[PDB]
């Protein structure tokens, strides 16, 4: 019906059907937008909005196999996902035991990338029986970099110059710092282009990657900065100074997220045997490609083979910012000969912008909770605010240097 | 719970139970049990119950699923150890109104917001006449590192490759392993008596990297007929440039190179996008060129073209970890129109990495995504049509998601 | 004593007499009264010198110390071939200190290079890399391509109309259209193939061509107008908004430089015996190696580098330049390189050593290299001016020099950081 | 005339004679028949020209070419300054023209700037875009940051220990201890913020500091050397690779000092009436504004450019560097500039225009300045030597001038393309 439909739904959404829901629709009585509060379950909304969407592709069938049911739904409205139509099923690996810092981890890989999981794992062996990987986080500090506009170069100058004093800095860290427990505001990157000045705000932000909490901040020590310059004019709360989600040097050089080293000797017998090539042959094969190749080929931080598939199969696995893998797999992989004969491979990783969290986003997701307990970091750690992001990242760029292994010795054996 | 003495005798009849405990007590080694078991989910059941017992919390598996998962195109293509699915929330955003077509663009994403975005950018799209995109180049690459005993040699080789009939030679050894392997021409760089040679091919409807990769062995092998002191150092010098950044692929390009553009009457940037066309184009110009300027960008030229390459790659069974270079991206902005109140905005992606065919585009739900947009699997009238109608719609759907994002920081929200 | 400014303006007007009646006082007071312009000084009066002076004393009097040109030489000097070619508004010339660095042993000849530079030590540790490259039987090097090149931009009404013009440039008859034009303007051009890229409605086209023994700029430029004059009358809409939109790339860093070469790509190397590396050179071979890895490699990379995997390059091409009467801006990406090194020979003791650098933009005719004692220094390598029999050969040797002989300052330089001294 | 060998030696060995009582061809034969060594002619001749004479007719039979230093001149210039101090191996000069661009108007003064070129037209270009300043009221400028740098490579035997010695570095007494051994090798020494970044056990270390009017090399070098000795006693397993690992970075494009900066940071600007623009310049507002977006900021990115969003800074850089005794090698750094233009005034005809040079590499003491043609020009821009009353005012004067004539040369050069 038509004119009945609208009288039920002002009482509920139940005992109207899905076919007169969707007549609502196309014989214009009430619009689109509001769908998601209207009816009841989570589920049925998803229904209906394939249905709707079904009659406006070109071939209807198309959502039959993209999935839909008993999916909890619950989490992701207002929260992770609009438009919602279902879930893309990602097939999830396991690859280890990776020895790292006295530790064993199973690492969970989702991908659909053949033979990825099976060489990540070899290097995981490798790393294995050569005595393990240590790992370090040298730094911690998420970013955002505001661009803001002054009527003059020799005003943006003035602010700059009022940021760099013990007295200015103070003022904008108390703003910047009252808008959460976690924002302690570490020292400011700023630069000037002629009346432009690029502010690159960095601080820690407990177990979450930190961008909401960053961005709140910035925007509460811009409006303080706007009482001591009224002339200076917010032109953006990000002018790309940060640098989120676009390759940027200012990562690689100043960090962004977490800054993490990890090595591990590999004994000359576990080289033949495991990865079947020699440490002089890897050596070899890493200078000439993931230094000079990379050079040759014009990168910023991508010194290194596949550091790229091991984010982002762990990212999508574990409920981070897959799109943040831009910066997070930024890498450099080093290779030499040790031990006493020199026949020992000496590798390590370093990855100056790892953009993790293991709160908020993706996180807050069941299945993605369940990869995050495999490693023992899901969520919050209450005792050590942040131990559980690093101890991600540590994981992140151990798992990294075994897929680093596994494949640099494919490509050396030919 | 039998002993061990009498399961020596196949799988079917046994039990999950039976199976670990002669993995723990060593009757069986830990490699027999993914040929012996039929059913590929019970494969994974066993999986799991034997990686429970590694764990610090056995019961963190209880909420990754894996029930009812067509495992059958997974196993021995897309993932090994496979102990479940990670199910990724997907979204719709359309129409978006480009080149005379309407797509709903299925976005797989976590992040709040990105959807809603993105399809506030179509609609502004839609209603200033739609967005026109063309594919300026296509083409895959591998870039292999050789080394010769000298720089000499490896110079001798450079000019070799560099003559008609050096190329023509090894264009008949790279072509003669596939039916769309046809090499385009080479590119080289000398370090020393290093040379890193960028071949490049299309791949028909395919992303290309195992068509590339077979092609490039077999043109390498000819080259060592000719030059049998050089040395196959890797298939791979990273000269390609393969999921690391890298100017070369910027510069020259990498898989599809895309234009896209769309003029926004001033009444829709006012009312959809909630700003001014100043507004915007004063944020383009100090965010998405100086910004990116100041941060010592290369290919960083735009907002967010990350956020839309891997929602689209992760829902339509793409290589994600090639969202490094296909997110590549400059954006620009100017007036537009007689009375200069207009916004023309136009974005540029020389590396679009993407397929139709092969990989995570084999499997079911991958399918369904890639079949709303219609370009599901290979176009057999026109090979490399359909990949190359996503990367277009990939390019509209960034130009859509730039701005959305633009507009909601130009206006300071 | 003085006369009134229009006494020296009836003389000065007059054919017959000049500037010669005149004292410098009186000039002075017509430059000073807009009836004569500053920088015609050298045309209207007697002789060059004399122009050069008159222009020093009207300077002089501006500065707050007016006896700052003192020790600024200018006498006895040939302004005749800096006059509307090399420099305006001249009031003398810079002594730069000339020392040579020699002999190198490159592709079985020796060459003394000549480096202008005021660094102390720079041509002495460049001499040590030249003797330890003669005792290891020298240094071989290759040019592996040669064409400079201009990068305009240009505009269409729309991205799709640029991309038409894109694929137009593509075919094989579009290209011989713009090709035909291009090298109608001088006898050295041959157009190679277009390089271009898209930026919206914008499209950046990068023209490259050989230019005999010249550096190729104002030959590259004018071919560049003509073709794009061309392009014009297939597409009318067409705007062309400069000459030069920065895909050049010249005097400023760029990947493109580096991926795909600009001028002169070249390449060389040698191999230094274990002995030579401890006698001359005062370390090892492991300690060589071990230094250009985390140098020269490792160390710019971290610091962002794109070309710069060397340890100073830029030191012997700027001193060459000086020398030599080449563009000393152009060192930018002149001085482009990767210095690589690794173990060799019987018992991997021995030294080997090459520098690859891709854009050494150079010449041996035009610019500086028309002034004599810049073409001194271009005799004493025996590459001065154009070779007649085999066009572009002289400069492909200069670029040669260049390369080998920065290969001799990796290599001194390194074993200076490698010893810790 | 010409004596036998073992005559001539005698005479050289008695130190009341010496090499002046013989002749040109007599000491030339002392060193063919190998009694002295090439190397050692300085100072075993009296007068400095003649030495350098001495070596230009030992060059001479070397070369093919026996005539080809003719017209390399040598003779009446003072070598005293230049010998063991310069350049070695010395045959003679290189006139580079030198003229005059001005007068630029900049922070209410007037400078007439020098610059050393063989490239037709960039004088005169320049000289234009300093009257185009001028009759817009001049332009502004200011210093940012002064510090030059150097980036030592060091290395622990792990990673894990290349870590606990950036930690240690980056605490307050860590620092300290660091800072106290570094300043005390110079009164104008003063250590920054320290700035580290590890690759596996290589950890790379940027000291930065002013260094007065000085360019700051050698000052930078040896506080390096004094705060790694320092750094050695409380972690005595590491081992100093390299006292530069190219982390500084000198010479060589590194995105390191278009970020961080080095030398002098300097910013400038000014704004152009739309009158001056159409009169002077012979183009509009409106057109270079388009010129520079599409050639300076999207050419340059499209070109892959790490700090070279600019016209030809370069060539500005590189005449005054040439003309005022700096190292010309530095323009690779120095260079380094983003130059933007926007629409401005009342009727948004007027043309803002600002440079920003993260890394000008500069000084008016030491080096090439302590000759005395080079301080002729130094002395033109009243930056000669170091300023007493405020030291490092001179140097960083002098990089305000560099960022000021490259402005004026971005402006003449756009004009020129912009109007076709
Ligand atoms: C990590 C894994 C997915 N993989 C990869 C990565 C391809 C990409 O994800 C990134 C790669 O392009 C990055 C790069 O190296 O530039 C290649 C690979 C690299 C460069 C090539 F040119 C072509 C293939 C290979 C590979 C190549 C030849 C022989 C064996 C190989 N095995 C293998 C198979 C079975 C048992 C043992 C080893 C791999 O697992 C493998
Ligand atoms: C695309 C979307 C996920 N989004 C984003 C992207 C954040 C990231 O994924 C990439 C971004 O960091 C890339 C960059 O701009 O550097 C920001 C955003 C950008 C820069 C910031 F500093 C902080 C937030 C914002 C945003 C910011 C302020 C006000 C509204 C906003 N809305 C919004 C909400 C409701 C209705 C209308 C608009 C967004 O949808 C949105
Ligand atoms: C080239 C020459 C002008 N030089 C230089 C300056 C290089 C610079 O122009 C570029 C350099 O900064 C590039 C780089 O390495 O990053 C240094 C030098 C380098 C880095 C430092 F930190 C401090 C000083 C050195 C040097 C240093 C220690 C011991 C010996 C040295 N010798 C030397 C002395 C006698 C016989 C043989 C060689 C030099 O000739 C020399
Ligand atoms: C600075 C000066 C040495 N100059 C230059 C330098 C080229 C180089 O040093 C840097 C340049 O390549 C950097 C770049 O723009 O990419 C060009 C120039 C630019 C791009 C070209 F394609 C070809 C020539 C021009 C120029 C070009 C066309 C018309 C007038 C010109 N005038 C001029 C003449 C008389 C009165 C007013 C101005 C110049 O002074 C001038």
């Amino acid at each position: 019906p038509n004119e009945e439909c609208l009288q039920i739904l002002g009482n509920g959404a139940k005992f109207l059907s899905d076919a007169e829901i969707i007549q609502l629709v196309n014989a214009k009585h009430i619009p689109a937008y509001k769908l998601e509060t209207l009816i009841e379950t989570h589920e049925r909304g998803v229904s209906i909005r394939r249905q709707l969407l079904s009659k406006k592709l070109s071939e209807p069938s198309s959502l039959q196999y993209l999935p839909y049911r008993d999916y909890n739904y619950s989490l992701v409205m207002g929260a992770c996902c609009e438009n919602v139509i279902g879930y893309m099923p990602i097939p999830v690996g396991v690859a280890g035991p990776l020895c790292l810092d006295e530790k064993e981890f199973q690492v969970p890989m989702a991908t659909t990338e053949g033979c990825l999981v099976a060489s990540t794992n070899r290097g995981c062996r490798a790393i294995g029986l050569g005595g393990g990987a240590s790992s370090r986080v040298l730094a911690d500090g998420m970013t955002r970099g505001p661009v803001v506009r002054l009527p003059r170069a020799c005003d943006s100058a003035e602010v700059k110059a009022w940021l760099e004093t013990s007295e200015g800095f103070a003022v904008i860290k108390e703003a910047f710092d009252s808008t959460s427990r976690f924002a302690r505001l570490q020292k400011l990157h700023t630069s000037i282009a002629g009346r432009n000045l690029y502010i690159r705000f960095q601080s820690r932000s407990g177990d979450a990657m930190g961008m909401n909490m960053i961005s709140k901040g910035t925007e509460k020590a811009l409006s303080k900065l706007h009482e001591y310059f009224p002339e200076m004019q917010i032109l953006a709360v990000s002018g790309n100074y940060c640098t989120d989600k676009k390759p940027a040097a200012i990562n690689w050089i100043e960090g962004r997220g977490k800054s993490v080293v990890c090595e591990a000797v590999i004994p000359a017998k576990v080289v033949r045997e495991v990865l079947k090539t020699t440490t002089e042959a890897m050596i070899e094969v890493n200078i000439n490609k993931n230094l000079v190749g990379s050079a040759m080929a014009g990168s910023i931080g991508g010194y290194n083979a596949h550091a790229a598939n091991i984010v982002t199969a762990i990212y999508i696995a574990c409920g981070q910012d897959a799109a943040q893998n831009v910066g997070s797999s930024n890498c450099i992989t080093l290779m030499e000969a040790s031990g006493p004969t020199n026949e020992d491979l000496y590798i390590s990783c370093t990855m100056p912008s790892i953009e993790i969290g293991t709160v908020g986003g993706g996180t807050n997701l069941l299945p993605q909770q369940a990869c995050l307990q495999m490693l023992g970091v899901q969520g919050a750690c209450k005792d050590n605010p942040g131990e559980n992001a690093r101890q991600l990242a540590r994981i992140v760029c151990g798992t990294v240097m075994a897929g680093e292994l596994s494949l640099m010795a494919a490509l050396a054996a030919g």
